[PDB]
């Protein structure tokens, strides 16, 4: 029982796909240097801490994806599987049945140079509500003003206001 009001997910026609996606070069550790989405809210009481996501390419060409977060003085690990979709750089969540209320989960790599930065679009339908987010990944915990401005411009092109765009604060715990 609830009421919720969400910015509509953009059509996938507004979400570019990285041309010539190289699955092997996308592997390894990425820091989440920016987050934007219809359920992302800027919060000054506890500013969002940086977390890291590790992509491991399996023999079957799916990714094992592990996120590491620092929560309540401990390292929290979330492991899931990204299964190759219709085109290189697109994925769906493996074993969708195992997530209560989840009916769809889509991943699209928008842009990357593999060795510094990536932007990744996520869309999911959970309890019949449609959520989307854009993750700005860095190989380091800092990125240039130009890459952050490009991320803001792309996020606003998908209908997100300033207060749905956050830059998690770098930490050392868990993600080094
Ligand atoms: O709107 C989105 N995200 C921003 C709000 C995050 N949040 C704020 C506290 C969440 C803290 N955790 C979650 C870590 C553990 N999670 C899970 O065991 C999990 C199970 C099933 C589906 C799923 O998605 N997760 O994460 C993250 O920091 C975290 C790290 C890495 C990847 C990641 O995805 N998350 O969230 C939410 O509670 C939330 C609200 C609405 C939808 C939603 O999926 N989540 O997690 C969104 C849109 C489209 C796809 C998508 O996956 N997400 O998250
Ligand atoms: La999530």
């Amino acid at each position: 029982d609830s009421t919720s009001d969400l910015i509509p997910a953009p059509p996938l026609s507004k979400v570019p796909l990285q041309q010539n996606f190289q699955d092997n070069q996308f592997q390894g550790k990425w820091y989440v240097v920016g987050l934007a989405g219809n359920a992302i809210l800027r919060e000054d009481k506890d500013p969002q801490k940086m977390y890291a996501t590790i992509y491991e390419l399996k023999e079957d060409k799916s990714y094992n994806v592990t996120s590491v977060l620092f929560r309540k003085k401990k390292c929290d690990y979330w492991i899931r599987t990204f299964v190759p979709g219709s085109q290189p750089g697109e994925f769906t969540l493996g074993n969708i049945k195992s997530y209560p209320g989840l009916t769809s989960y889509l991943v699209r790599v928008v842009s990357t140079n593999y060795n510094q930065h990536a932007m990744v679009f996520f869309k999911k339908v959970s309890q019949n509500r449609e959520y989307f987010k854009i993750t700005l990944y860095g190989r380091t915990k800092e990125l240039t003003s130009e890459l952050k401005e490009n991320f803001i411009r792309f996020s606003k092109s998908l209908g997100l206001p300033e207060n749905h765009i956050v830059f998690p604060v770098p930490i050392d715990q868990c993600i080094d």
